[PDB]
C-alpha cells in the first residue's frame, strides 16, 4: 500500500486551458480515489477531504469551458478537437462520478462524438488533432503500434462510461464490438509490451481475452511482474498498471501478487512532469487491486 | 547599454493560452525592438532577426485565438474578459507594428472595448475578472491603490495606441483626458513609490506632471536614481523604467543619467518567472533613452 503520508503532493489546484487543466485535476481524482479505497483519510487527515473534492469540482467546471458545441475537447476552443483528449476526459469523469456530479450530458456527449466522427470502418480511433502537451498521454507518445494503442485507449474509455450512457448513446454497443474486433485482429502482431498491457485490458473488459491472446498477455510479463519496453520507466509503470486491471478483470489472483509487489517496490507516489498516465493509472489499478483481492498478497 | 550578447534568453516559442502567450511574445518582441535601436544586430547575428520576426507574428496569430467577439481578452474564449490582459496587448501589439503586420481592427477594437465598456463615469478603468497569472502584471499585483494603479496603466497603453486608433475610434481623446483628470486629482494622495511612476508617466506624456505633482514624482526616488519598494527586485526594475520615461517625457536630461545607471547597474537582463512587466519595461525605457540621447557618452560600469 502506498502510505498516505506520501501522497500530500498530489493535492493540486488545477488552472489553465483544455489539457494542462486536465494535467492539475488527474492527480487530486486519483489521490482521493486511492486514499479512499485505502482508508487512510484517518492518516492524512479526515477534514481534507472536503476540500480536495473542491479542487476536483474546480477542475470539473473549469473544463466545461473547453467543452466545444460538438461535445469534444481541445485545449481552445478555436483549436480542432483531439480524440485523445476528449477520450481522457471521459476516463477521469468517469472515475469521478462518485466523488462529484458530472452530467451525463457532457460525458456520454462526449462519447457519442467520438464514436461518431472518430471511428474508422475497420474499427479503429484516429486522431487528427493531437494534444499540444504530448508529456500527458504516456506511452501512447511513441509511434509504434499508435493505432492499436489509441484504439485501445478510447475503448476502455467507453466501457468505463458504458453504464452511464448506453441508453443515451445508441451507437455504444456497436462501437465497442467493432473496437474490439480490430483489437484481436492485430494483437498477435503486437510487439510491445505497453500495447500487449492497454489492449489487454481493454479486451480483457470485454471477455475477449482468451486463448493464444491471453497466453501472449501473460508471456509477455518480465519474471511475471512487470510488463517493460526499452524506454521511459514511466511507461513501464503506465502499462503495468495497465495488466494489474486486466488481470483483476481475468480474476487471476494467483498471478497479482507479484505485479502488486513490483508496483510498490518502485516507490513511485506520482506527480511530476508528463506523470499524468502513470499517476491516473498507477493509483487506478492499486486502488482497484485493494478493492477486489487485498488478500492476496506476497 | 544592455550588451546584445546578454539577451539571447529572449528569443522564446510563445506558447499556452491568452495569458501565457502574451508571457511568451512578451521577451522576444521588446528583445528585437531594443536590439534595433541599438543596432547590435551585428553582435548578435543579423541572420537571425528574420527568424525572430517570425516568432513574434507565431505569438500574434496565436493571441487572436483569445480575442473574444467583443475584441476584448481573456486566457481563454469563454472566460470573462480582463481589462488588464486588454491593455497589455494593446500596448505590446502597439509597439509590435513597425515589426509585424497588426490588424488596426483588432487593435482600435480592443481600444474601442476598454473605453466604452471599462471606464467608469469618473475616468477610472476597473477590472472585473482579473488575470489568473499574477505575476505577469507586475507591481499591479496586490498594490492597494488599484484605481490609480490600473488607470494609468491603462491610460498609457491607449496613448500607445492614439497614433494607430484615433483616427477609428473618435472617443479616445476624451477618455484620455478623463482618466489623467482623475490620476491629477488624486495624485498627491499616493504612498506606493511604483504609482508614482507609473502614474507620473501617464501624466508626464500629457504634459501635466507639473508643480506640487512633479515635486512629489522627483522627491519620491531613492538616492536621484530610483523608484523603490525595499525588497521587491522585479517591481522596481518596472517602476524606475516607466520613471525613466517619464524624465524622458520631461526631458529632464539632468535627472537621466543615474537612473539609467542604476538601471545598467542592475544588471538584469529580463526573462523568468514573473518579469513579464519588467522585462518589457526596462527595454522599452533604455531603448527610448538610446533613440532620445543617441550620442550620450559610453557608461563606465
Ligand atoms: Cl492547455
Ligand atoms: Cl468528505
Ligand atoms: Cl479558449
Ligand atoms: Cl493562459
Amino acid at each position: 500500500m502506498l502510505d498516505a503520508e506520501r501522497l500530500k503532493h498530489l493535492i493540486v489546484t488545477p488552472s489553465g486551458c483544455g489539457e494542462q487543466n486536465m494535467i492539475g485535476m488527474t492527480p487530486t481524482v486519483i489521490a482521493v480515489h486511492y486514499l479512499d479505497e485505502t482508508e487512510q483519510w484517518e492518516k492524512f487527515g479526515l477534514e481534507k477531504r472536503q476540500g480536495a473534492l473542491e479542487l476536483i469540482k474546480k477542475g470539473y467546471t473549469q473544463q466545461l469551458a473547453f467543452r466545444q458545441p460538438s461535445s469534444a475537447f481541445a485545449a481552445f476552443v478555436k483549436r480542432a478537437p483531439s480524440t485523445w483528449l476528449t477520450a481522457y476526459v471521459v476516463k477521469v469523469f468517469s472515475l469521478a462520478v462518485n466523488l462529484i456530479a458530472i452530467d451525463s450530458q457532457v460525458l456520454c456527449g462526449a462519447v457519442k462524438w467520438l464514436i461518431l466522427e472518430k471511428q474508422k470502418p475497420d474499427g479503429v480511433f484516429q486522431e487528427d488533432a493531437p494534444v499540444i502537451h504530448q508529456e500527458m498521454i504516456g506511452g501512447l507518445r511513441n509511434n509504434n503500434e499508435k493505432d492499436m494503442a489509441l484504439t485501445a485507449f478510447v475503448l476502455i474509455s467507453l466501457q468505463e462510461a458504458k453504464d452511464i450512457c448506453e441508453e443515451q448513446v445508441n451507437s455504444l454497443p456497436g462501437s465497442i464490438t467493432k473496437a474490439g474486433d480490430f483489437l484481436e485482429a492485430n494483437y498477435m502482431n503486437l510487439q510491445r509490451s505497453y500495447t500487449v498491457a492497454i489492449a489487454g485490458y481493454a479486451l480483457a473488459q470485454m471477455g475477449r481475452l482468451k486463448g493464444p491472446l491471453l497466453n501472449k498477455f501473460l508471456t509477455t510479463a518480465k519474471d511475471k511482474n512487470r510488463w517493460e519496453d526499452p524506454g521511459k520507466q514511466l511507461y513501464n509503470v503506465e502499462a503495468t498498471s495497465y495488466a494489474l486491471l486486466a488481470l483483476l478483470q481475468l480474476k487471476d489472483f494467483d498471478f497479482v501478487p507479484p505485479v502488486v509487489r513490483w508496483l510498490n517496490e518502485q516507490r513511485y507516489y506520482g506527480g511530476g512532469y508528463g506523470s499524468t498516465q502513470a499517476t491516473f493509472m498507477v493509483f487506478q489499478a492499486l486502488a482497484q487491486y485493494q478493492k477486489d483481492a487485498p488478500d492476496h498478497q506476497e
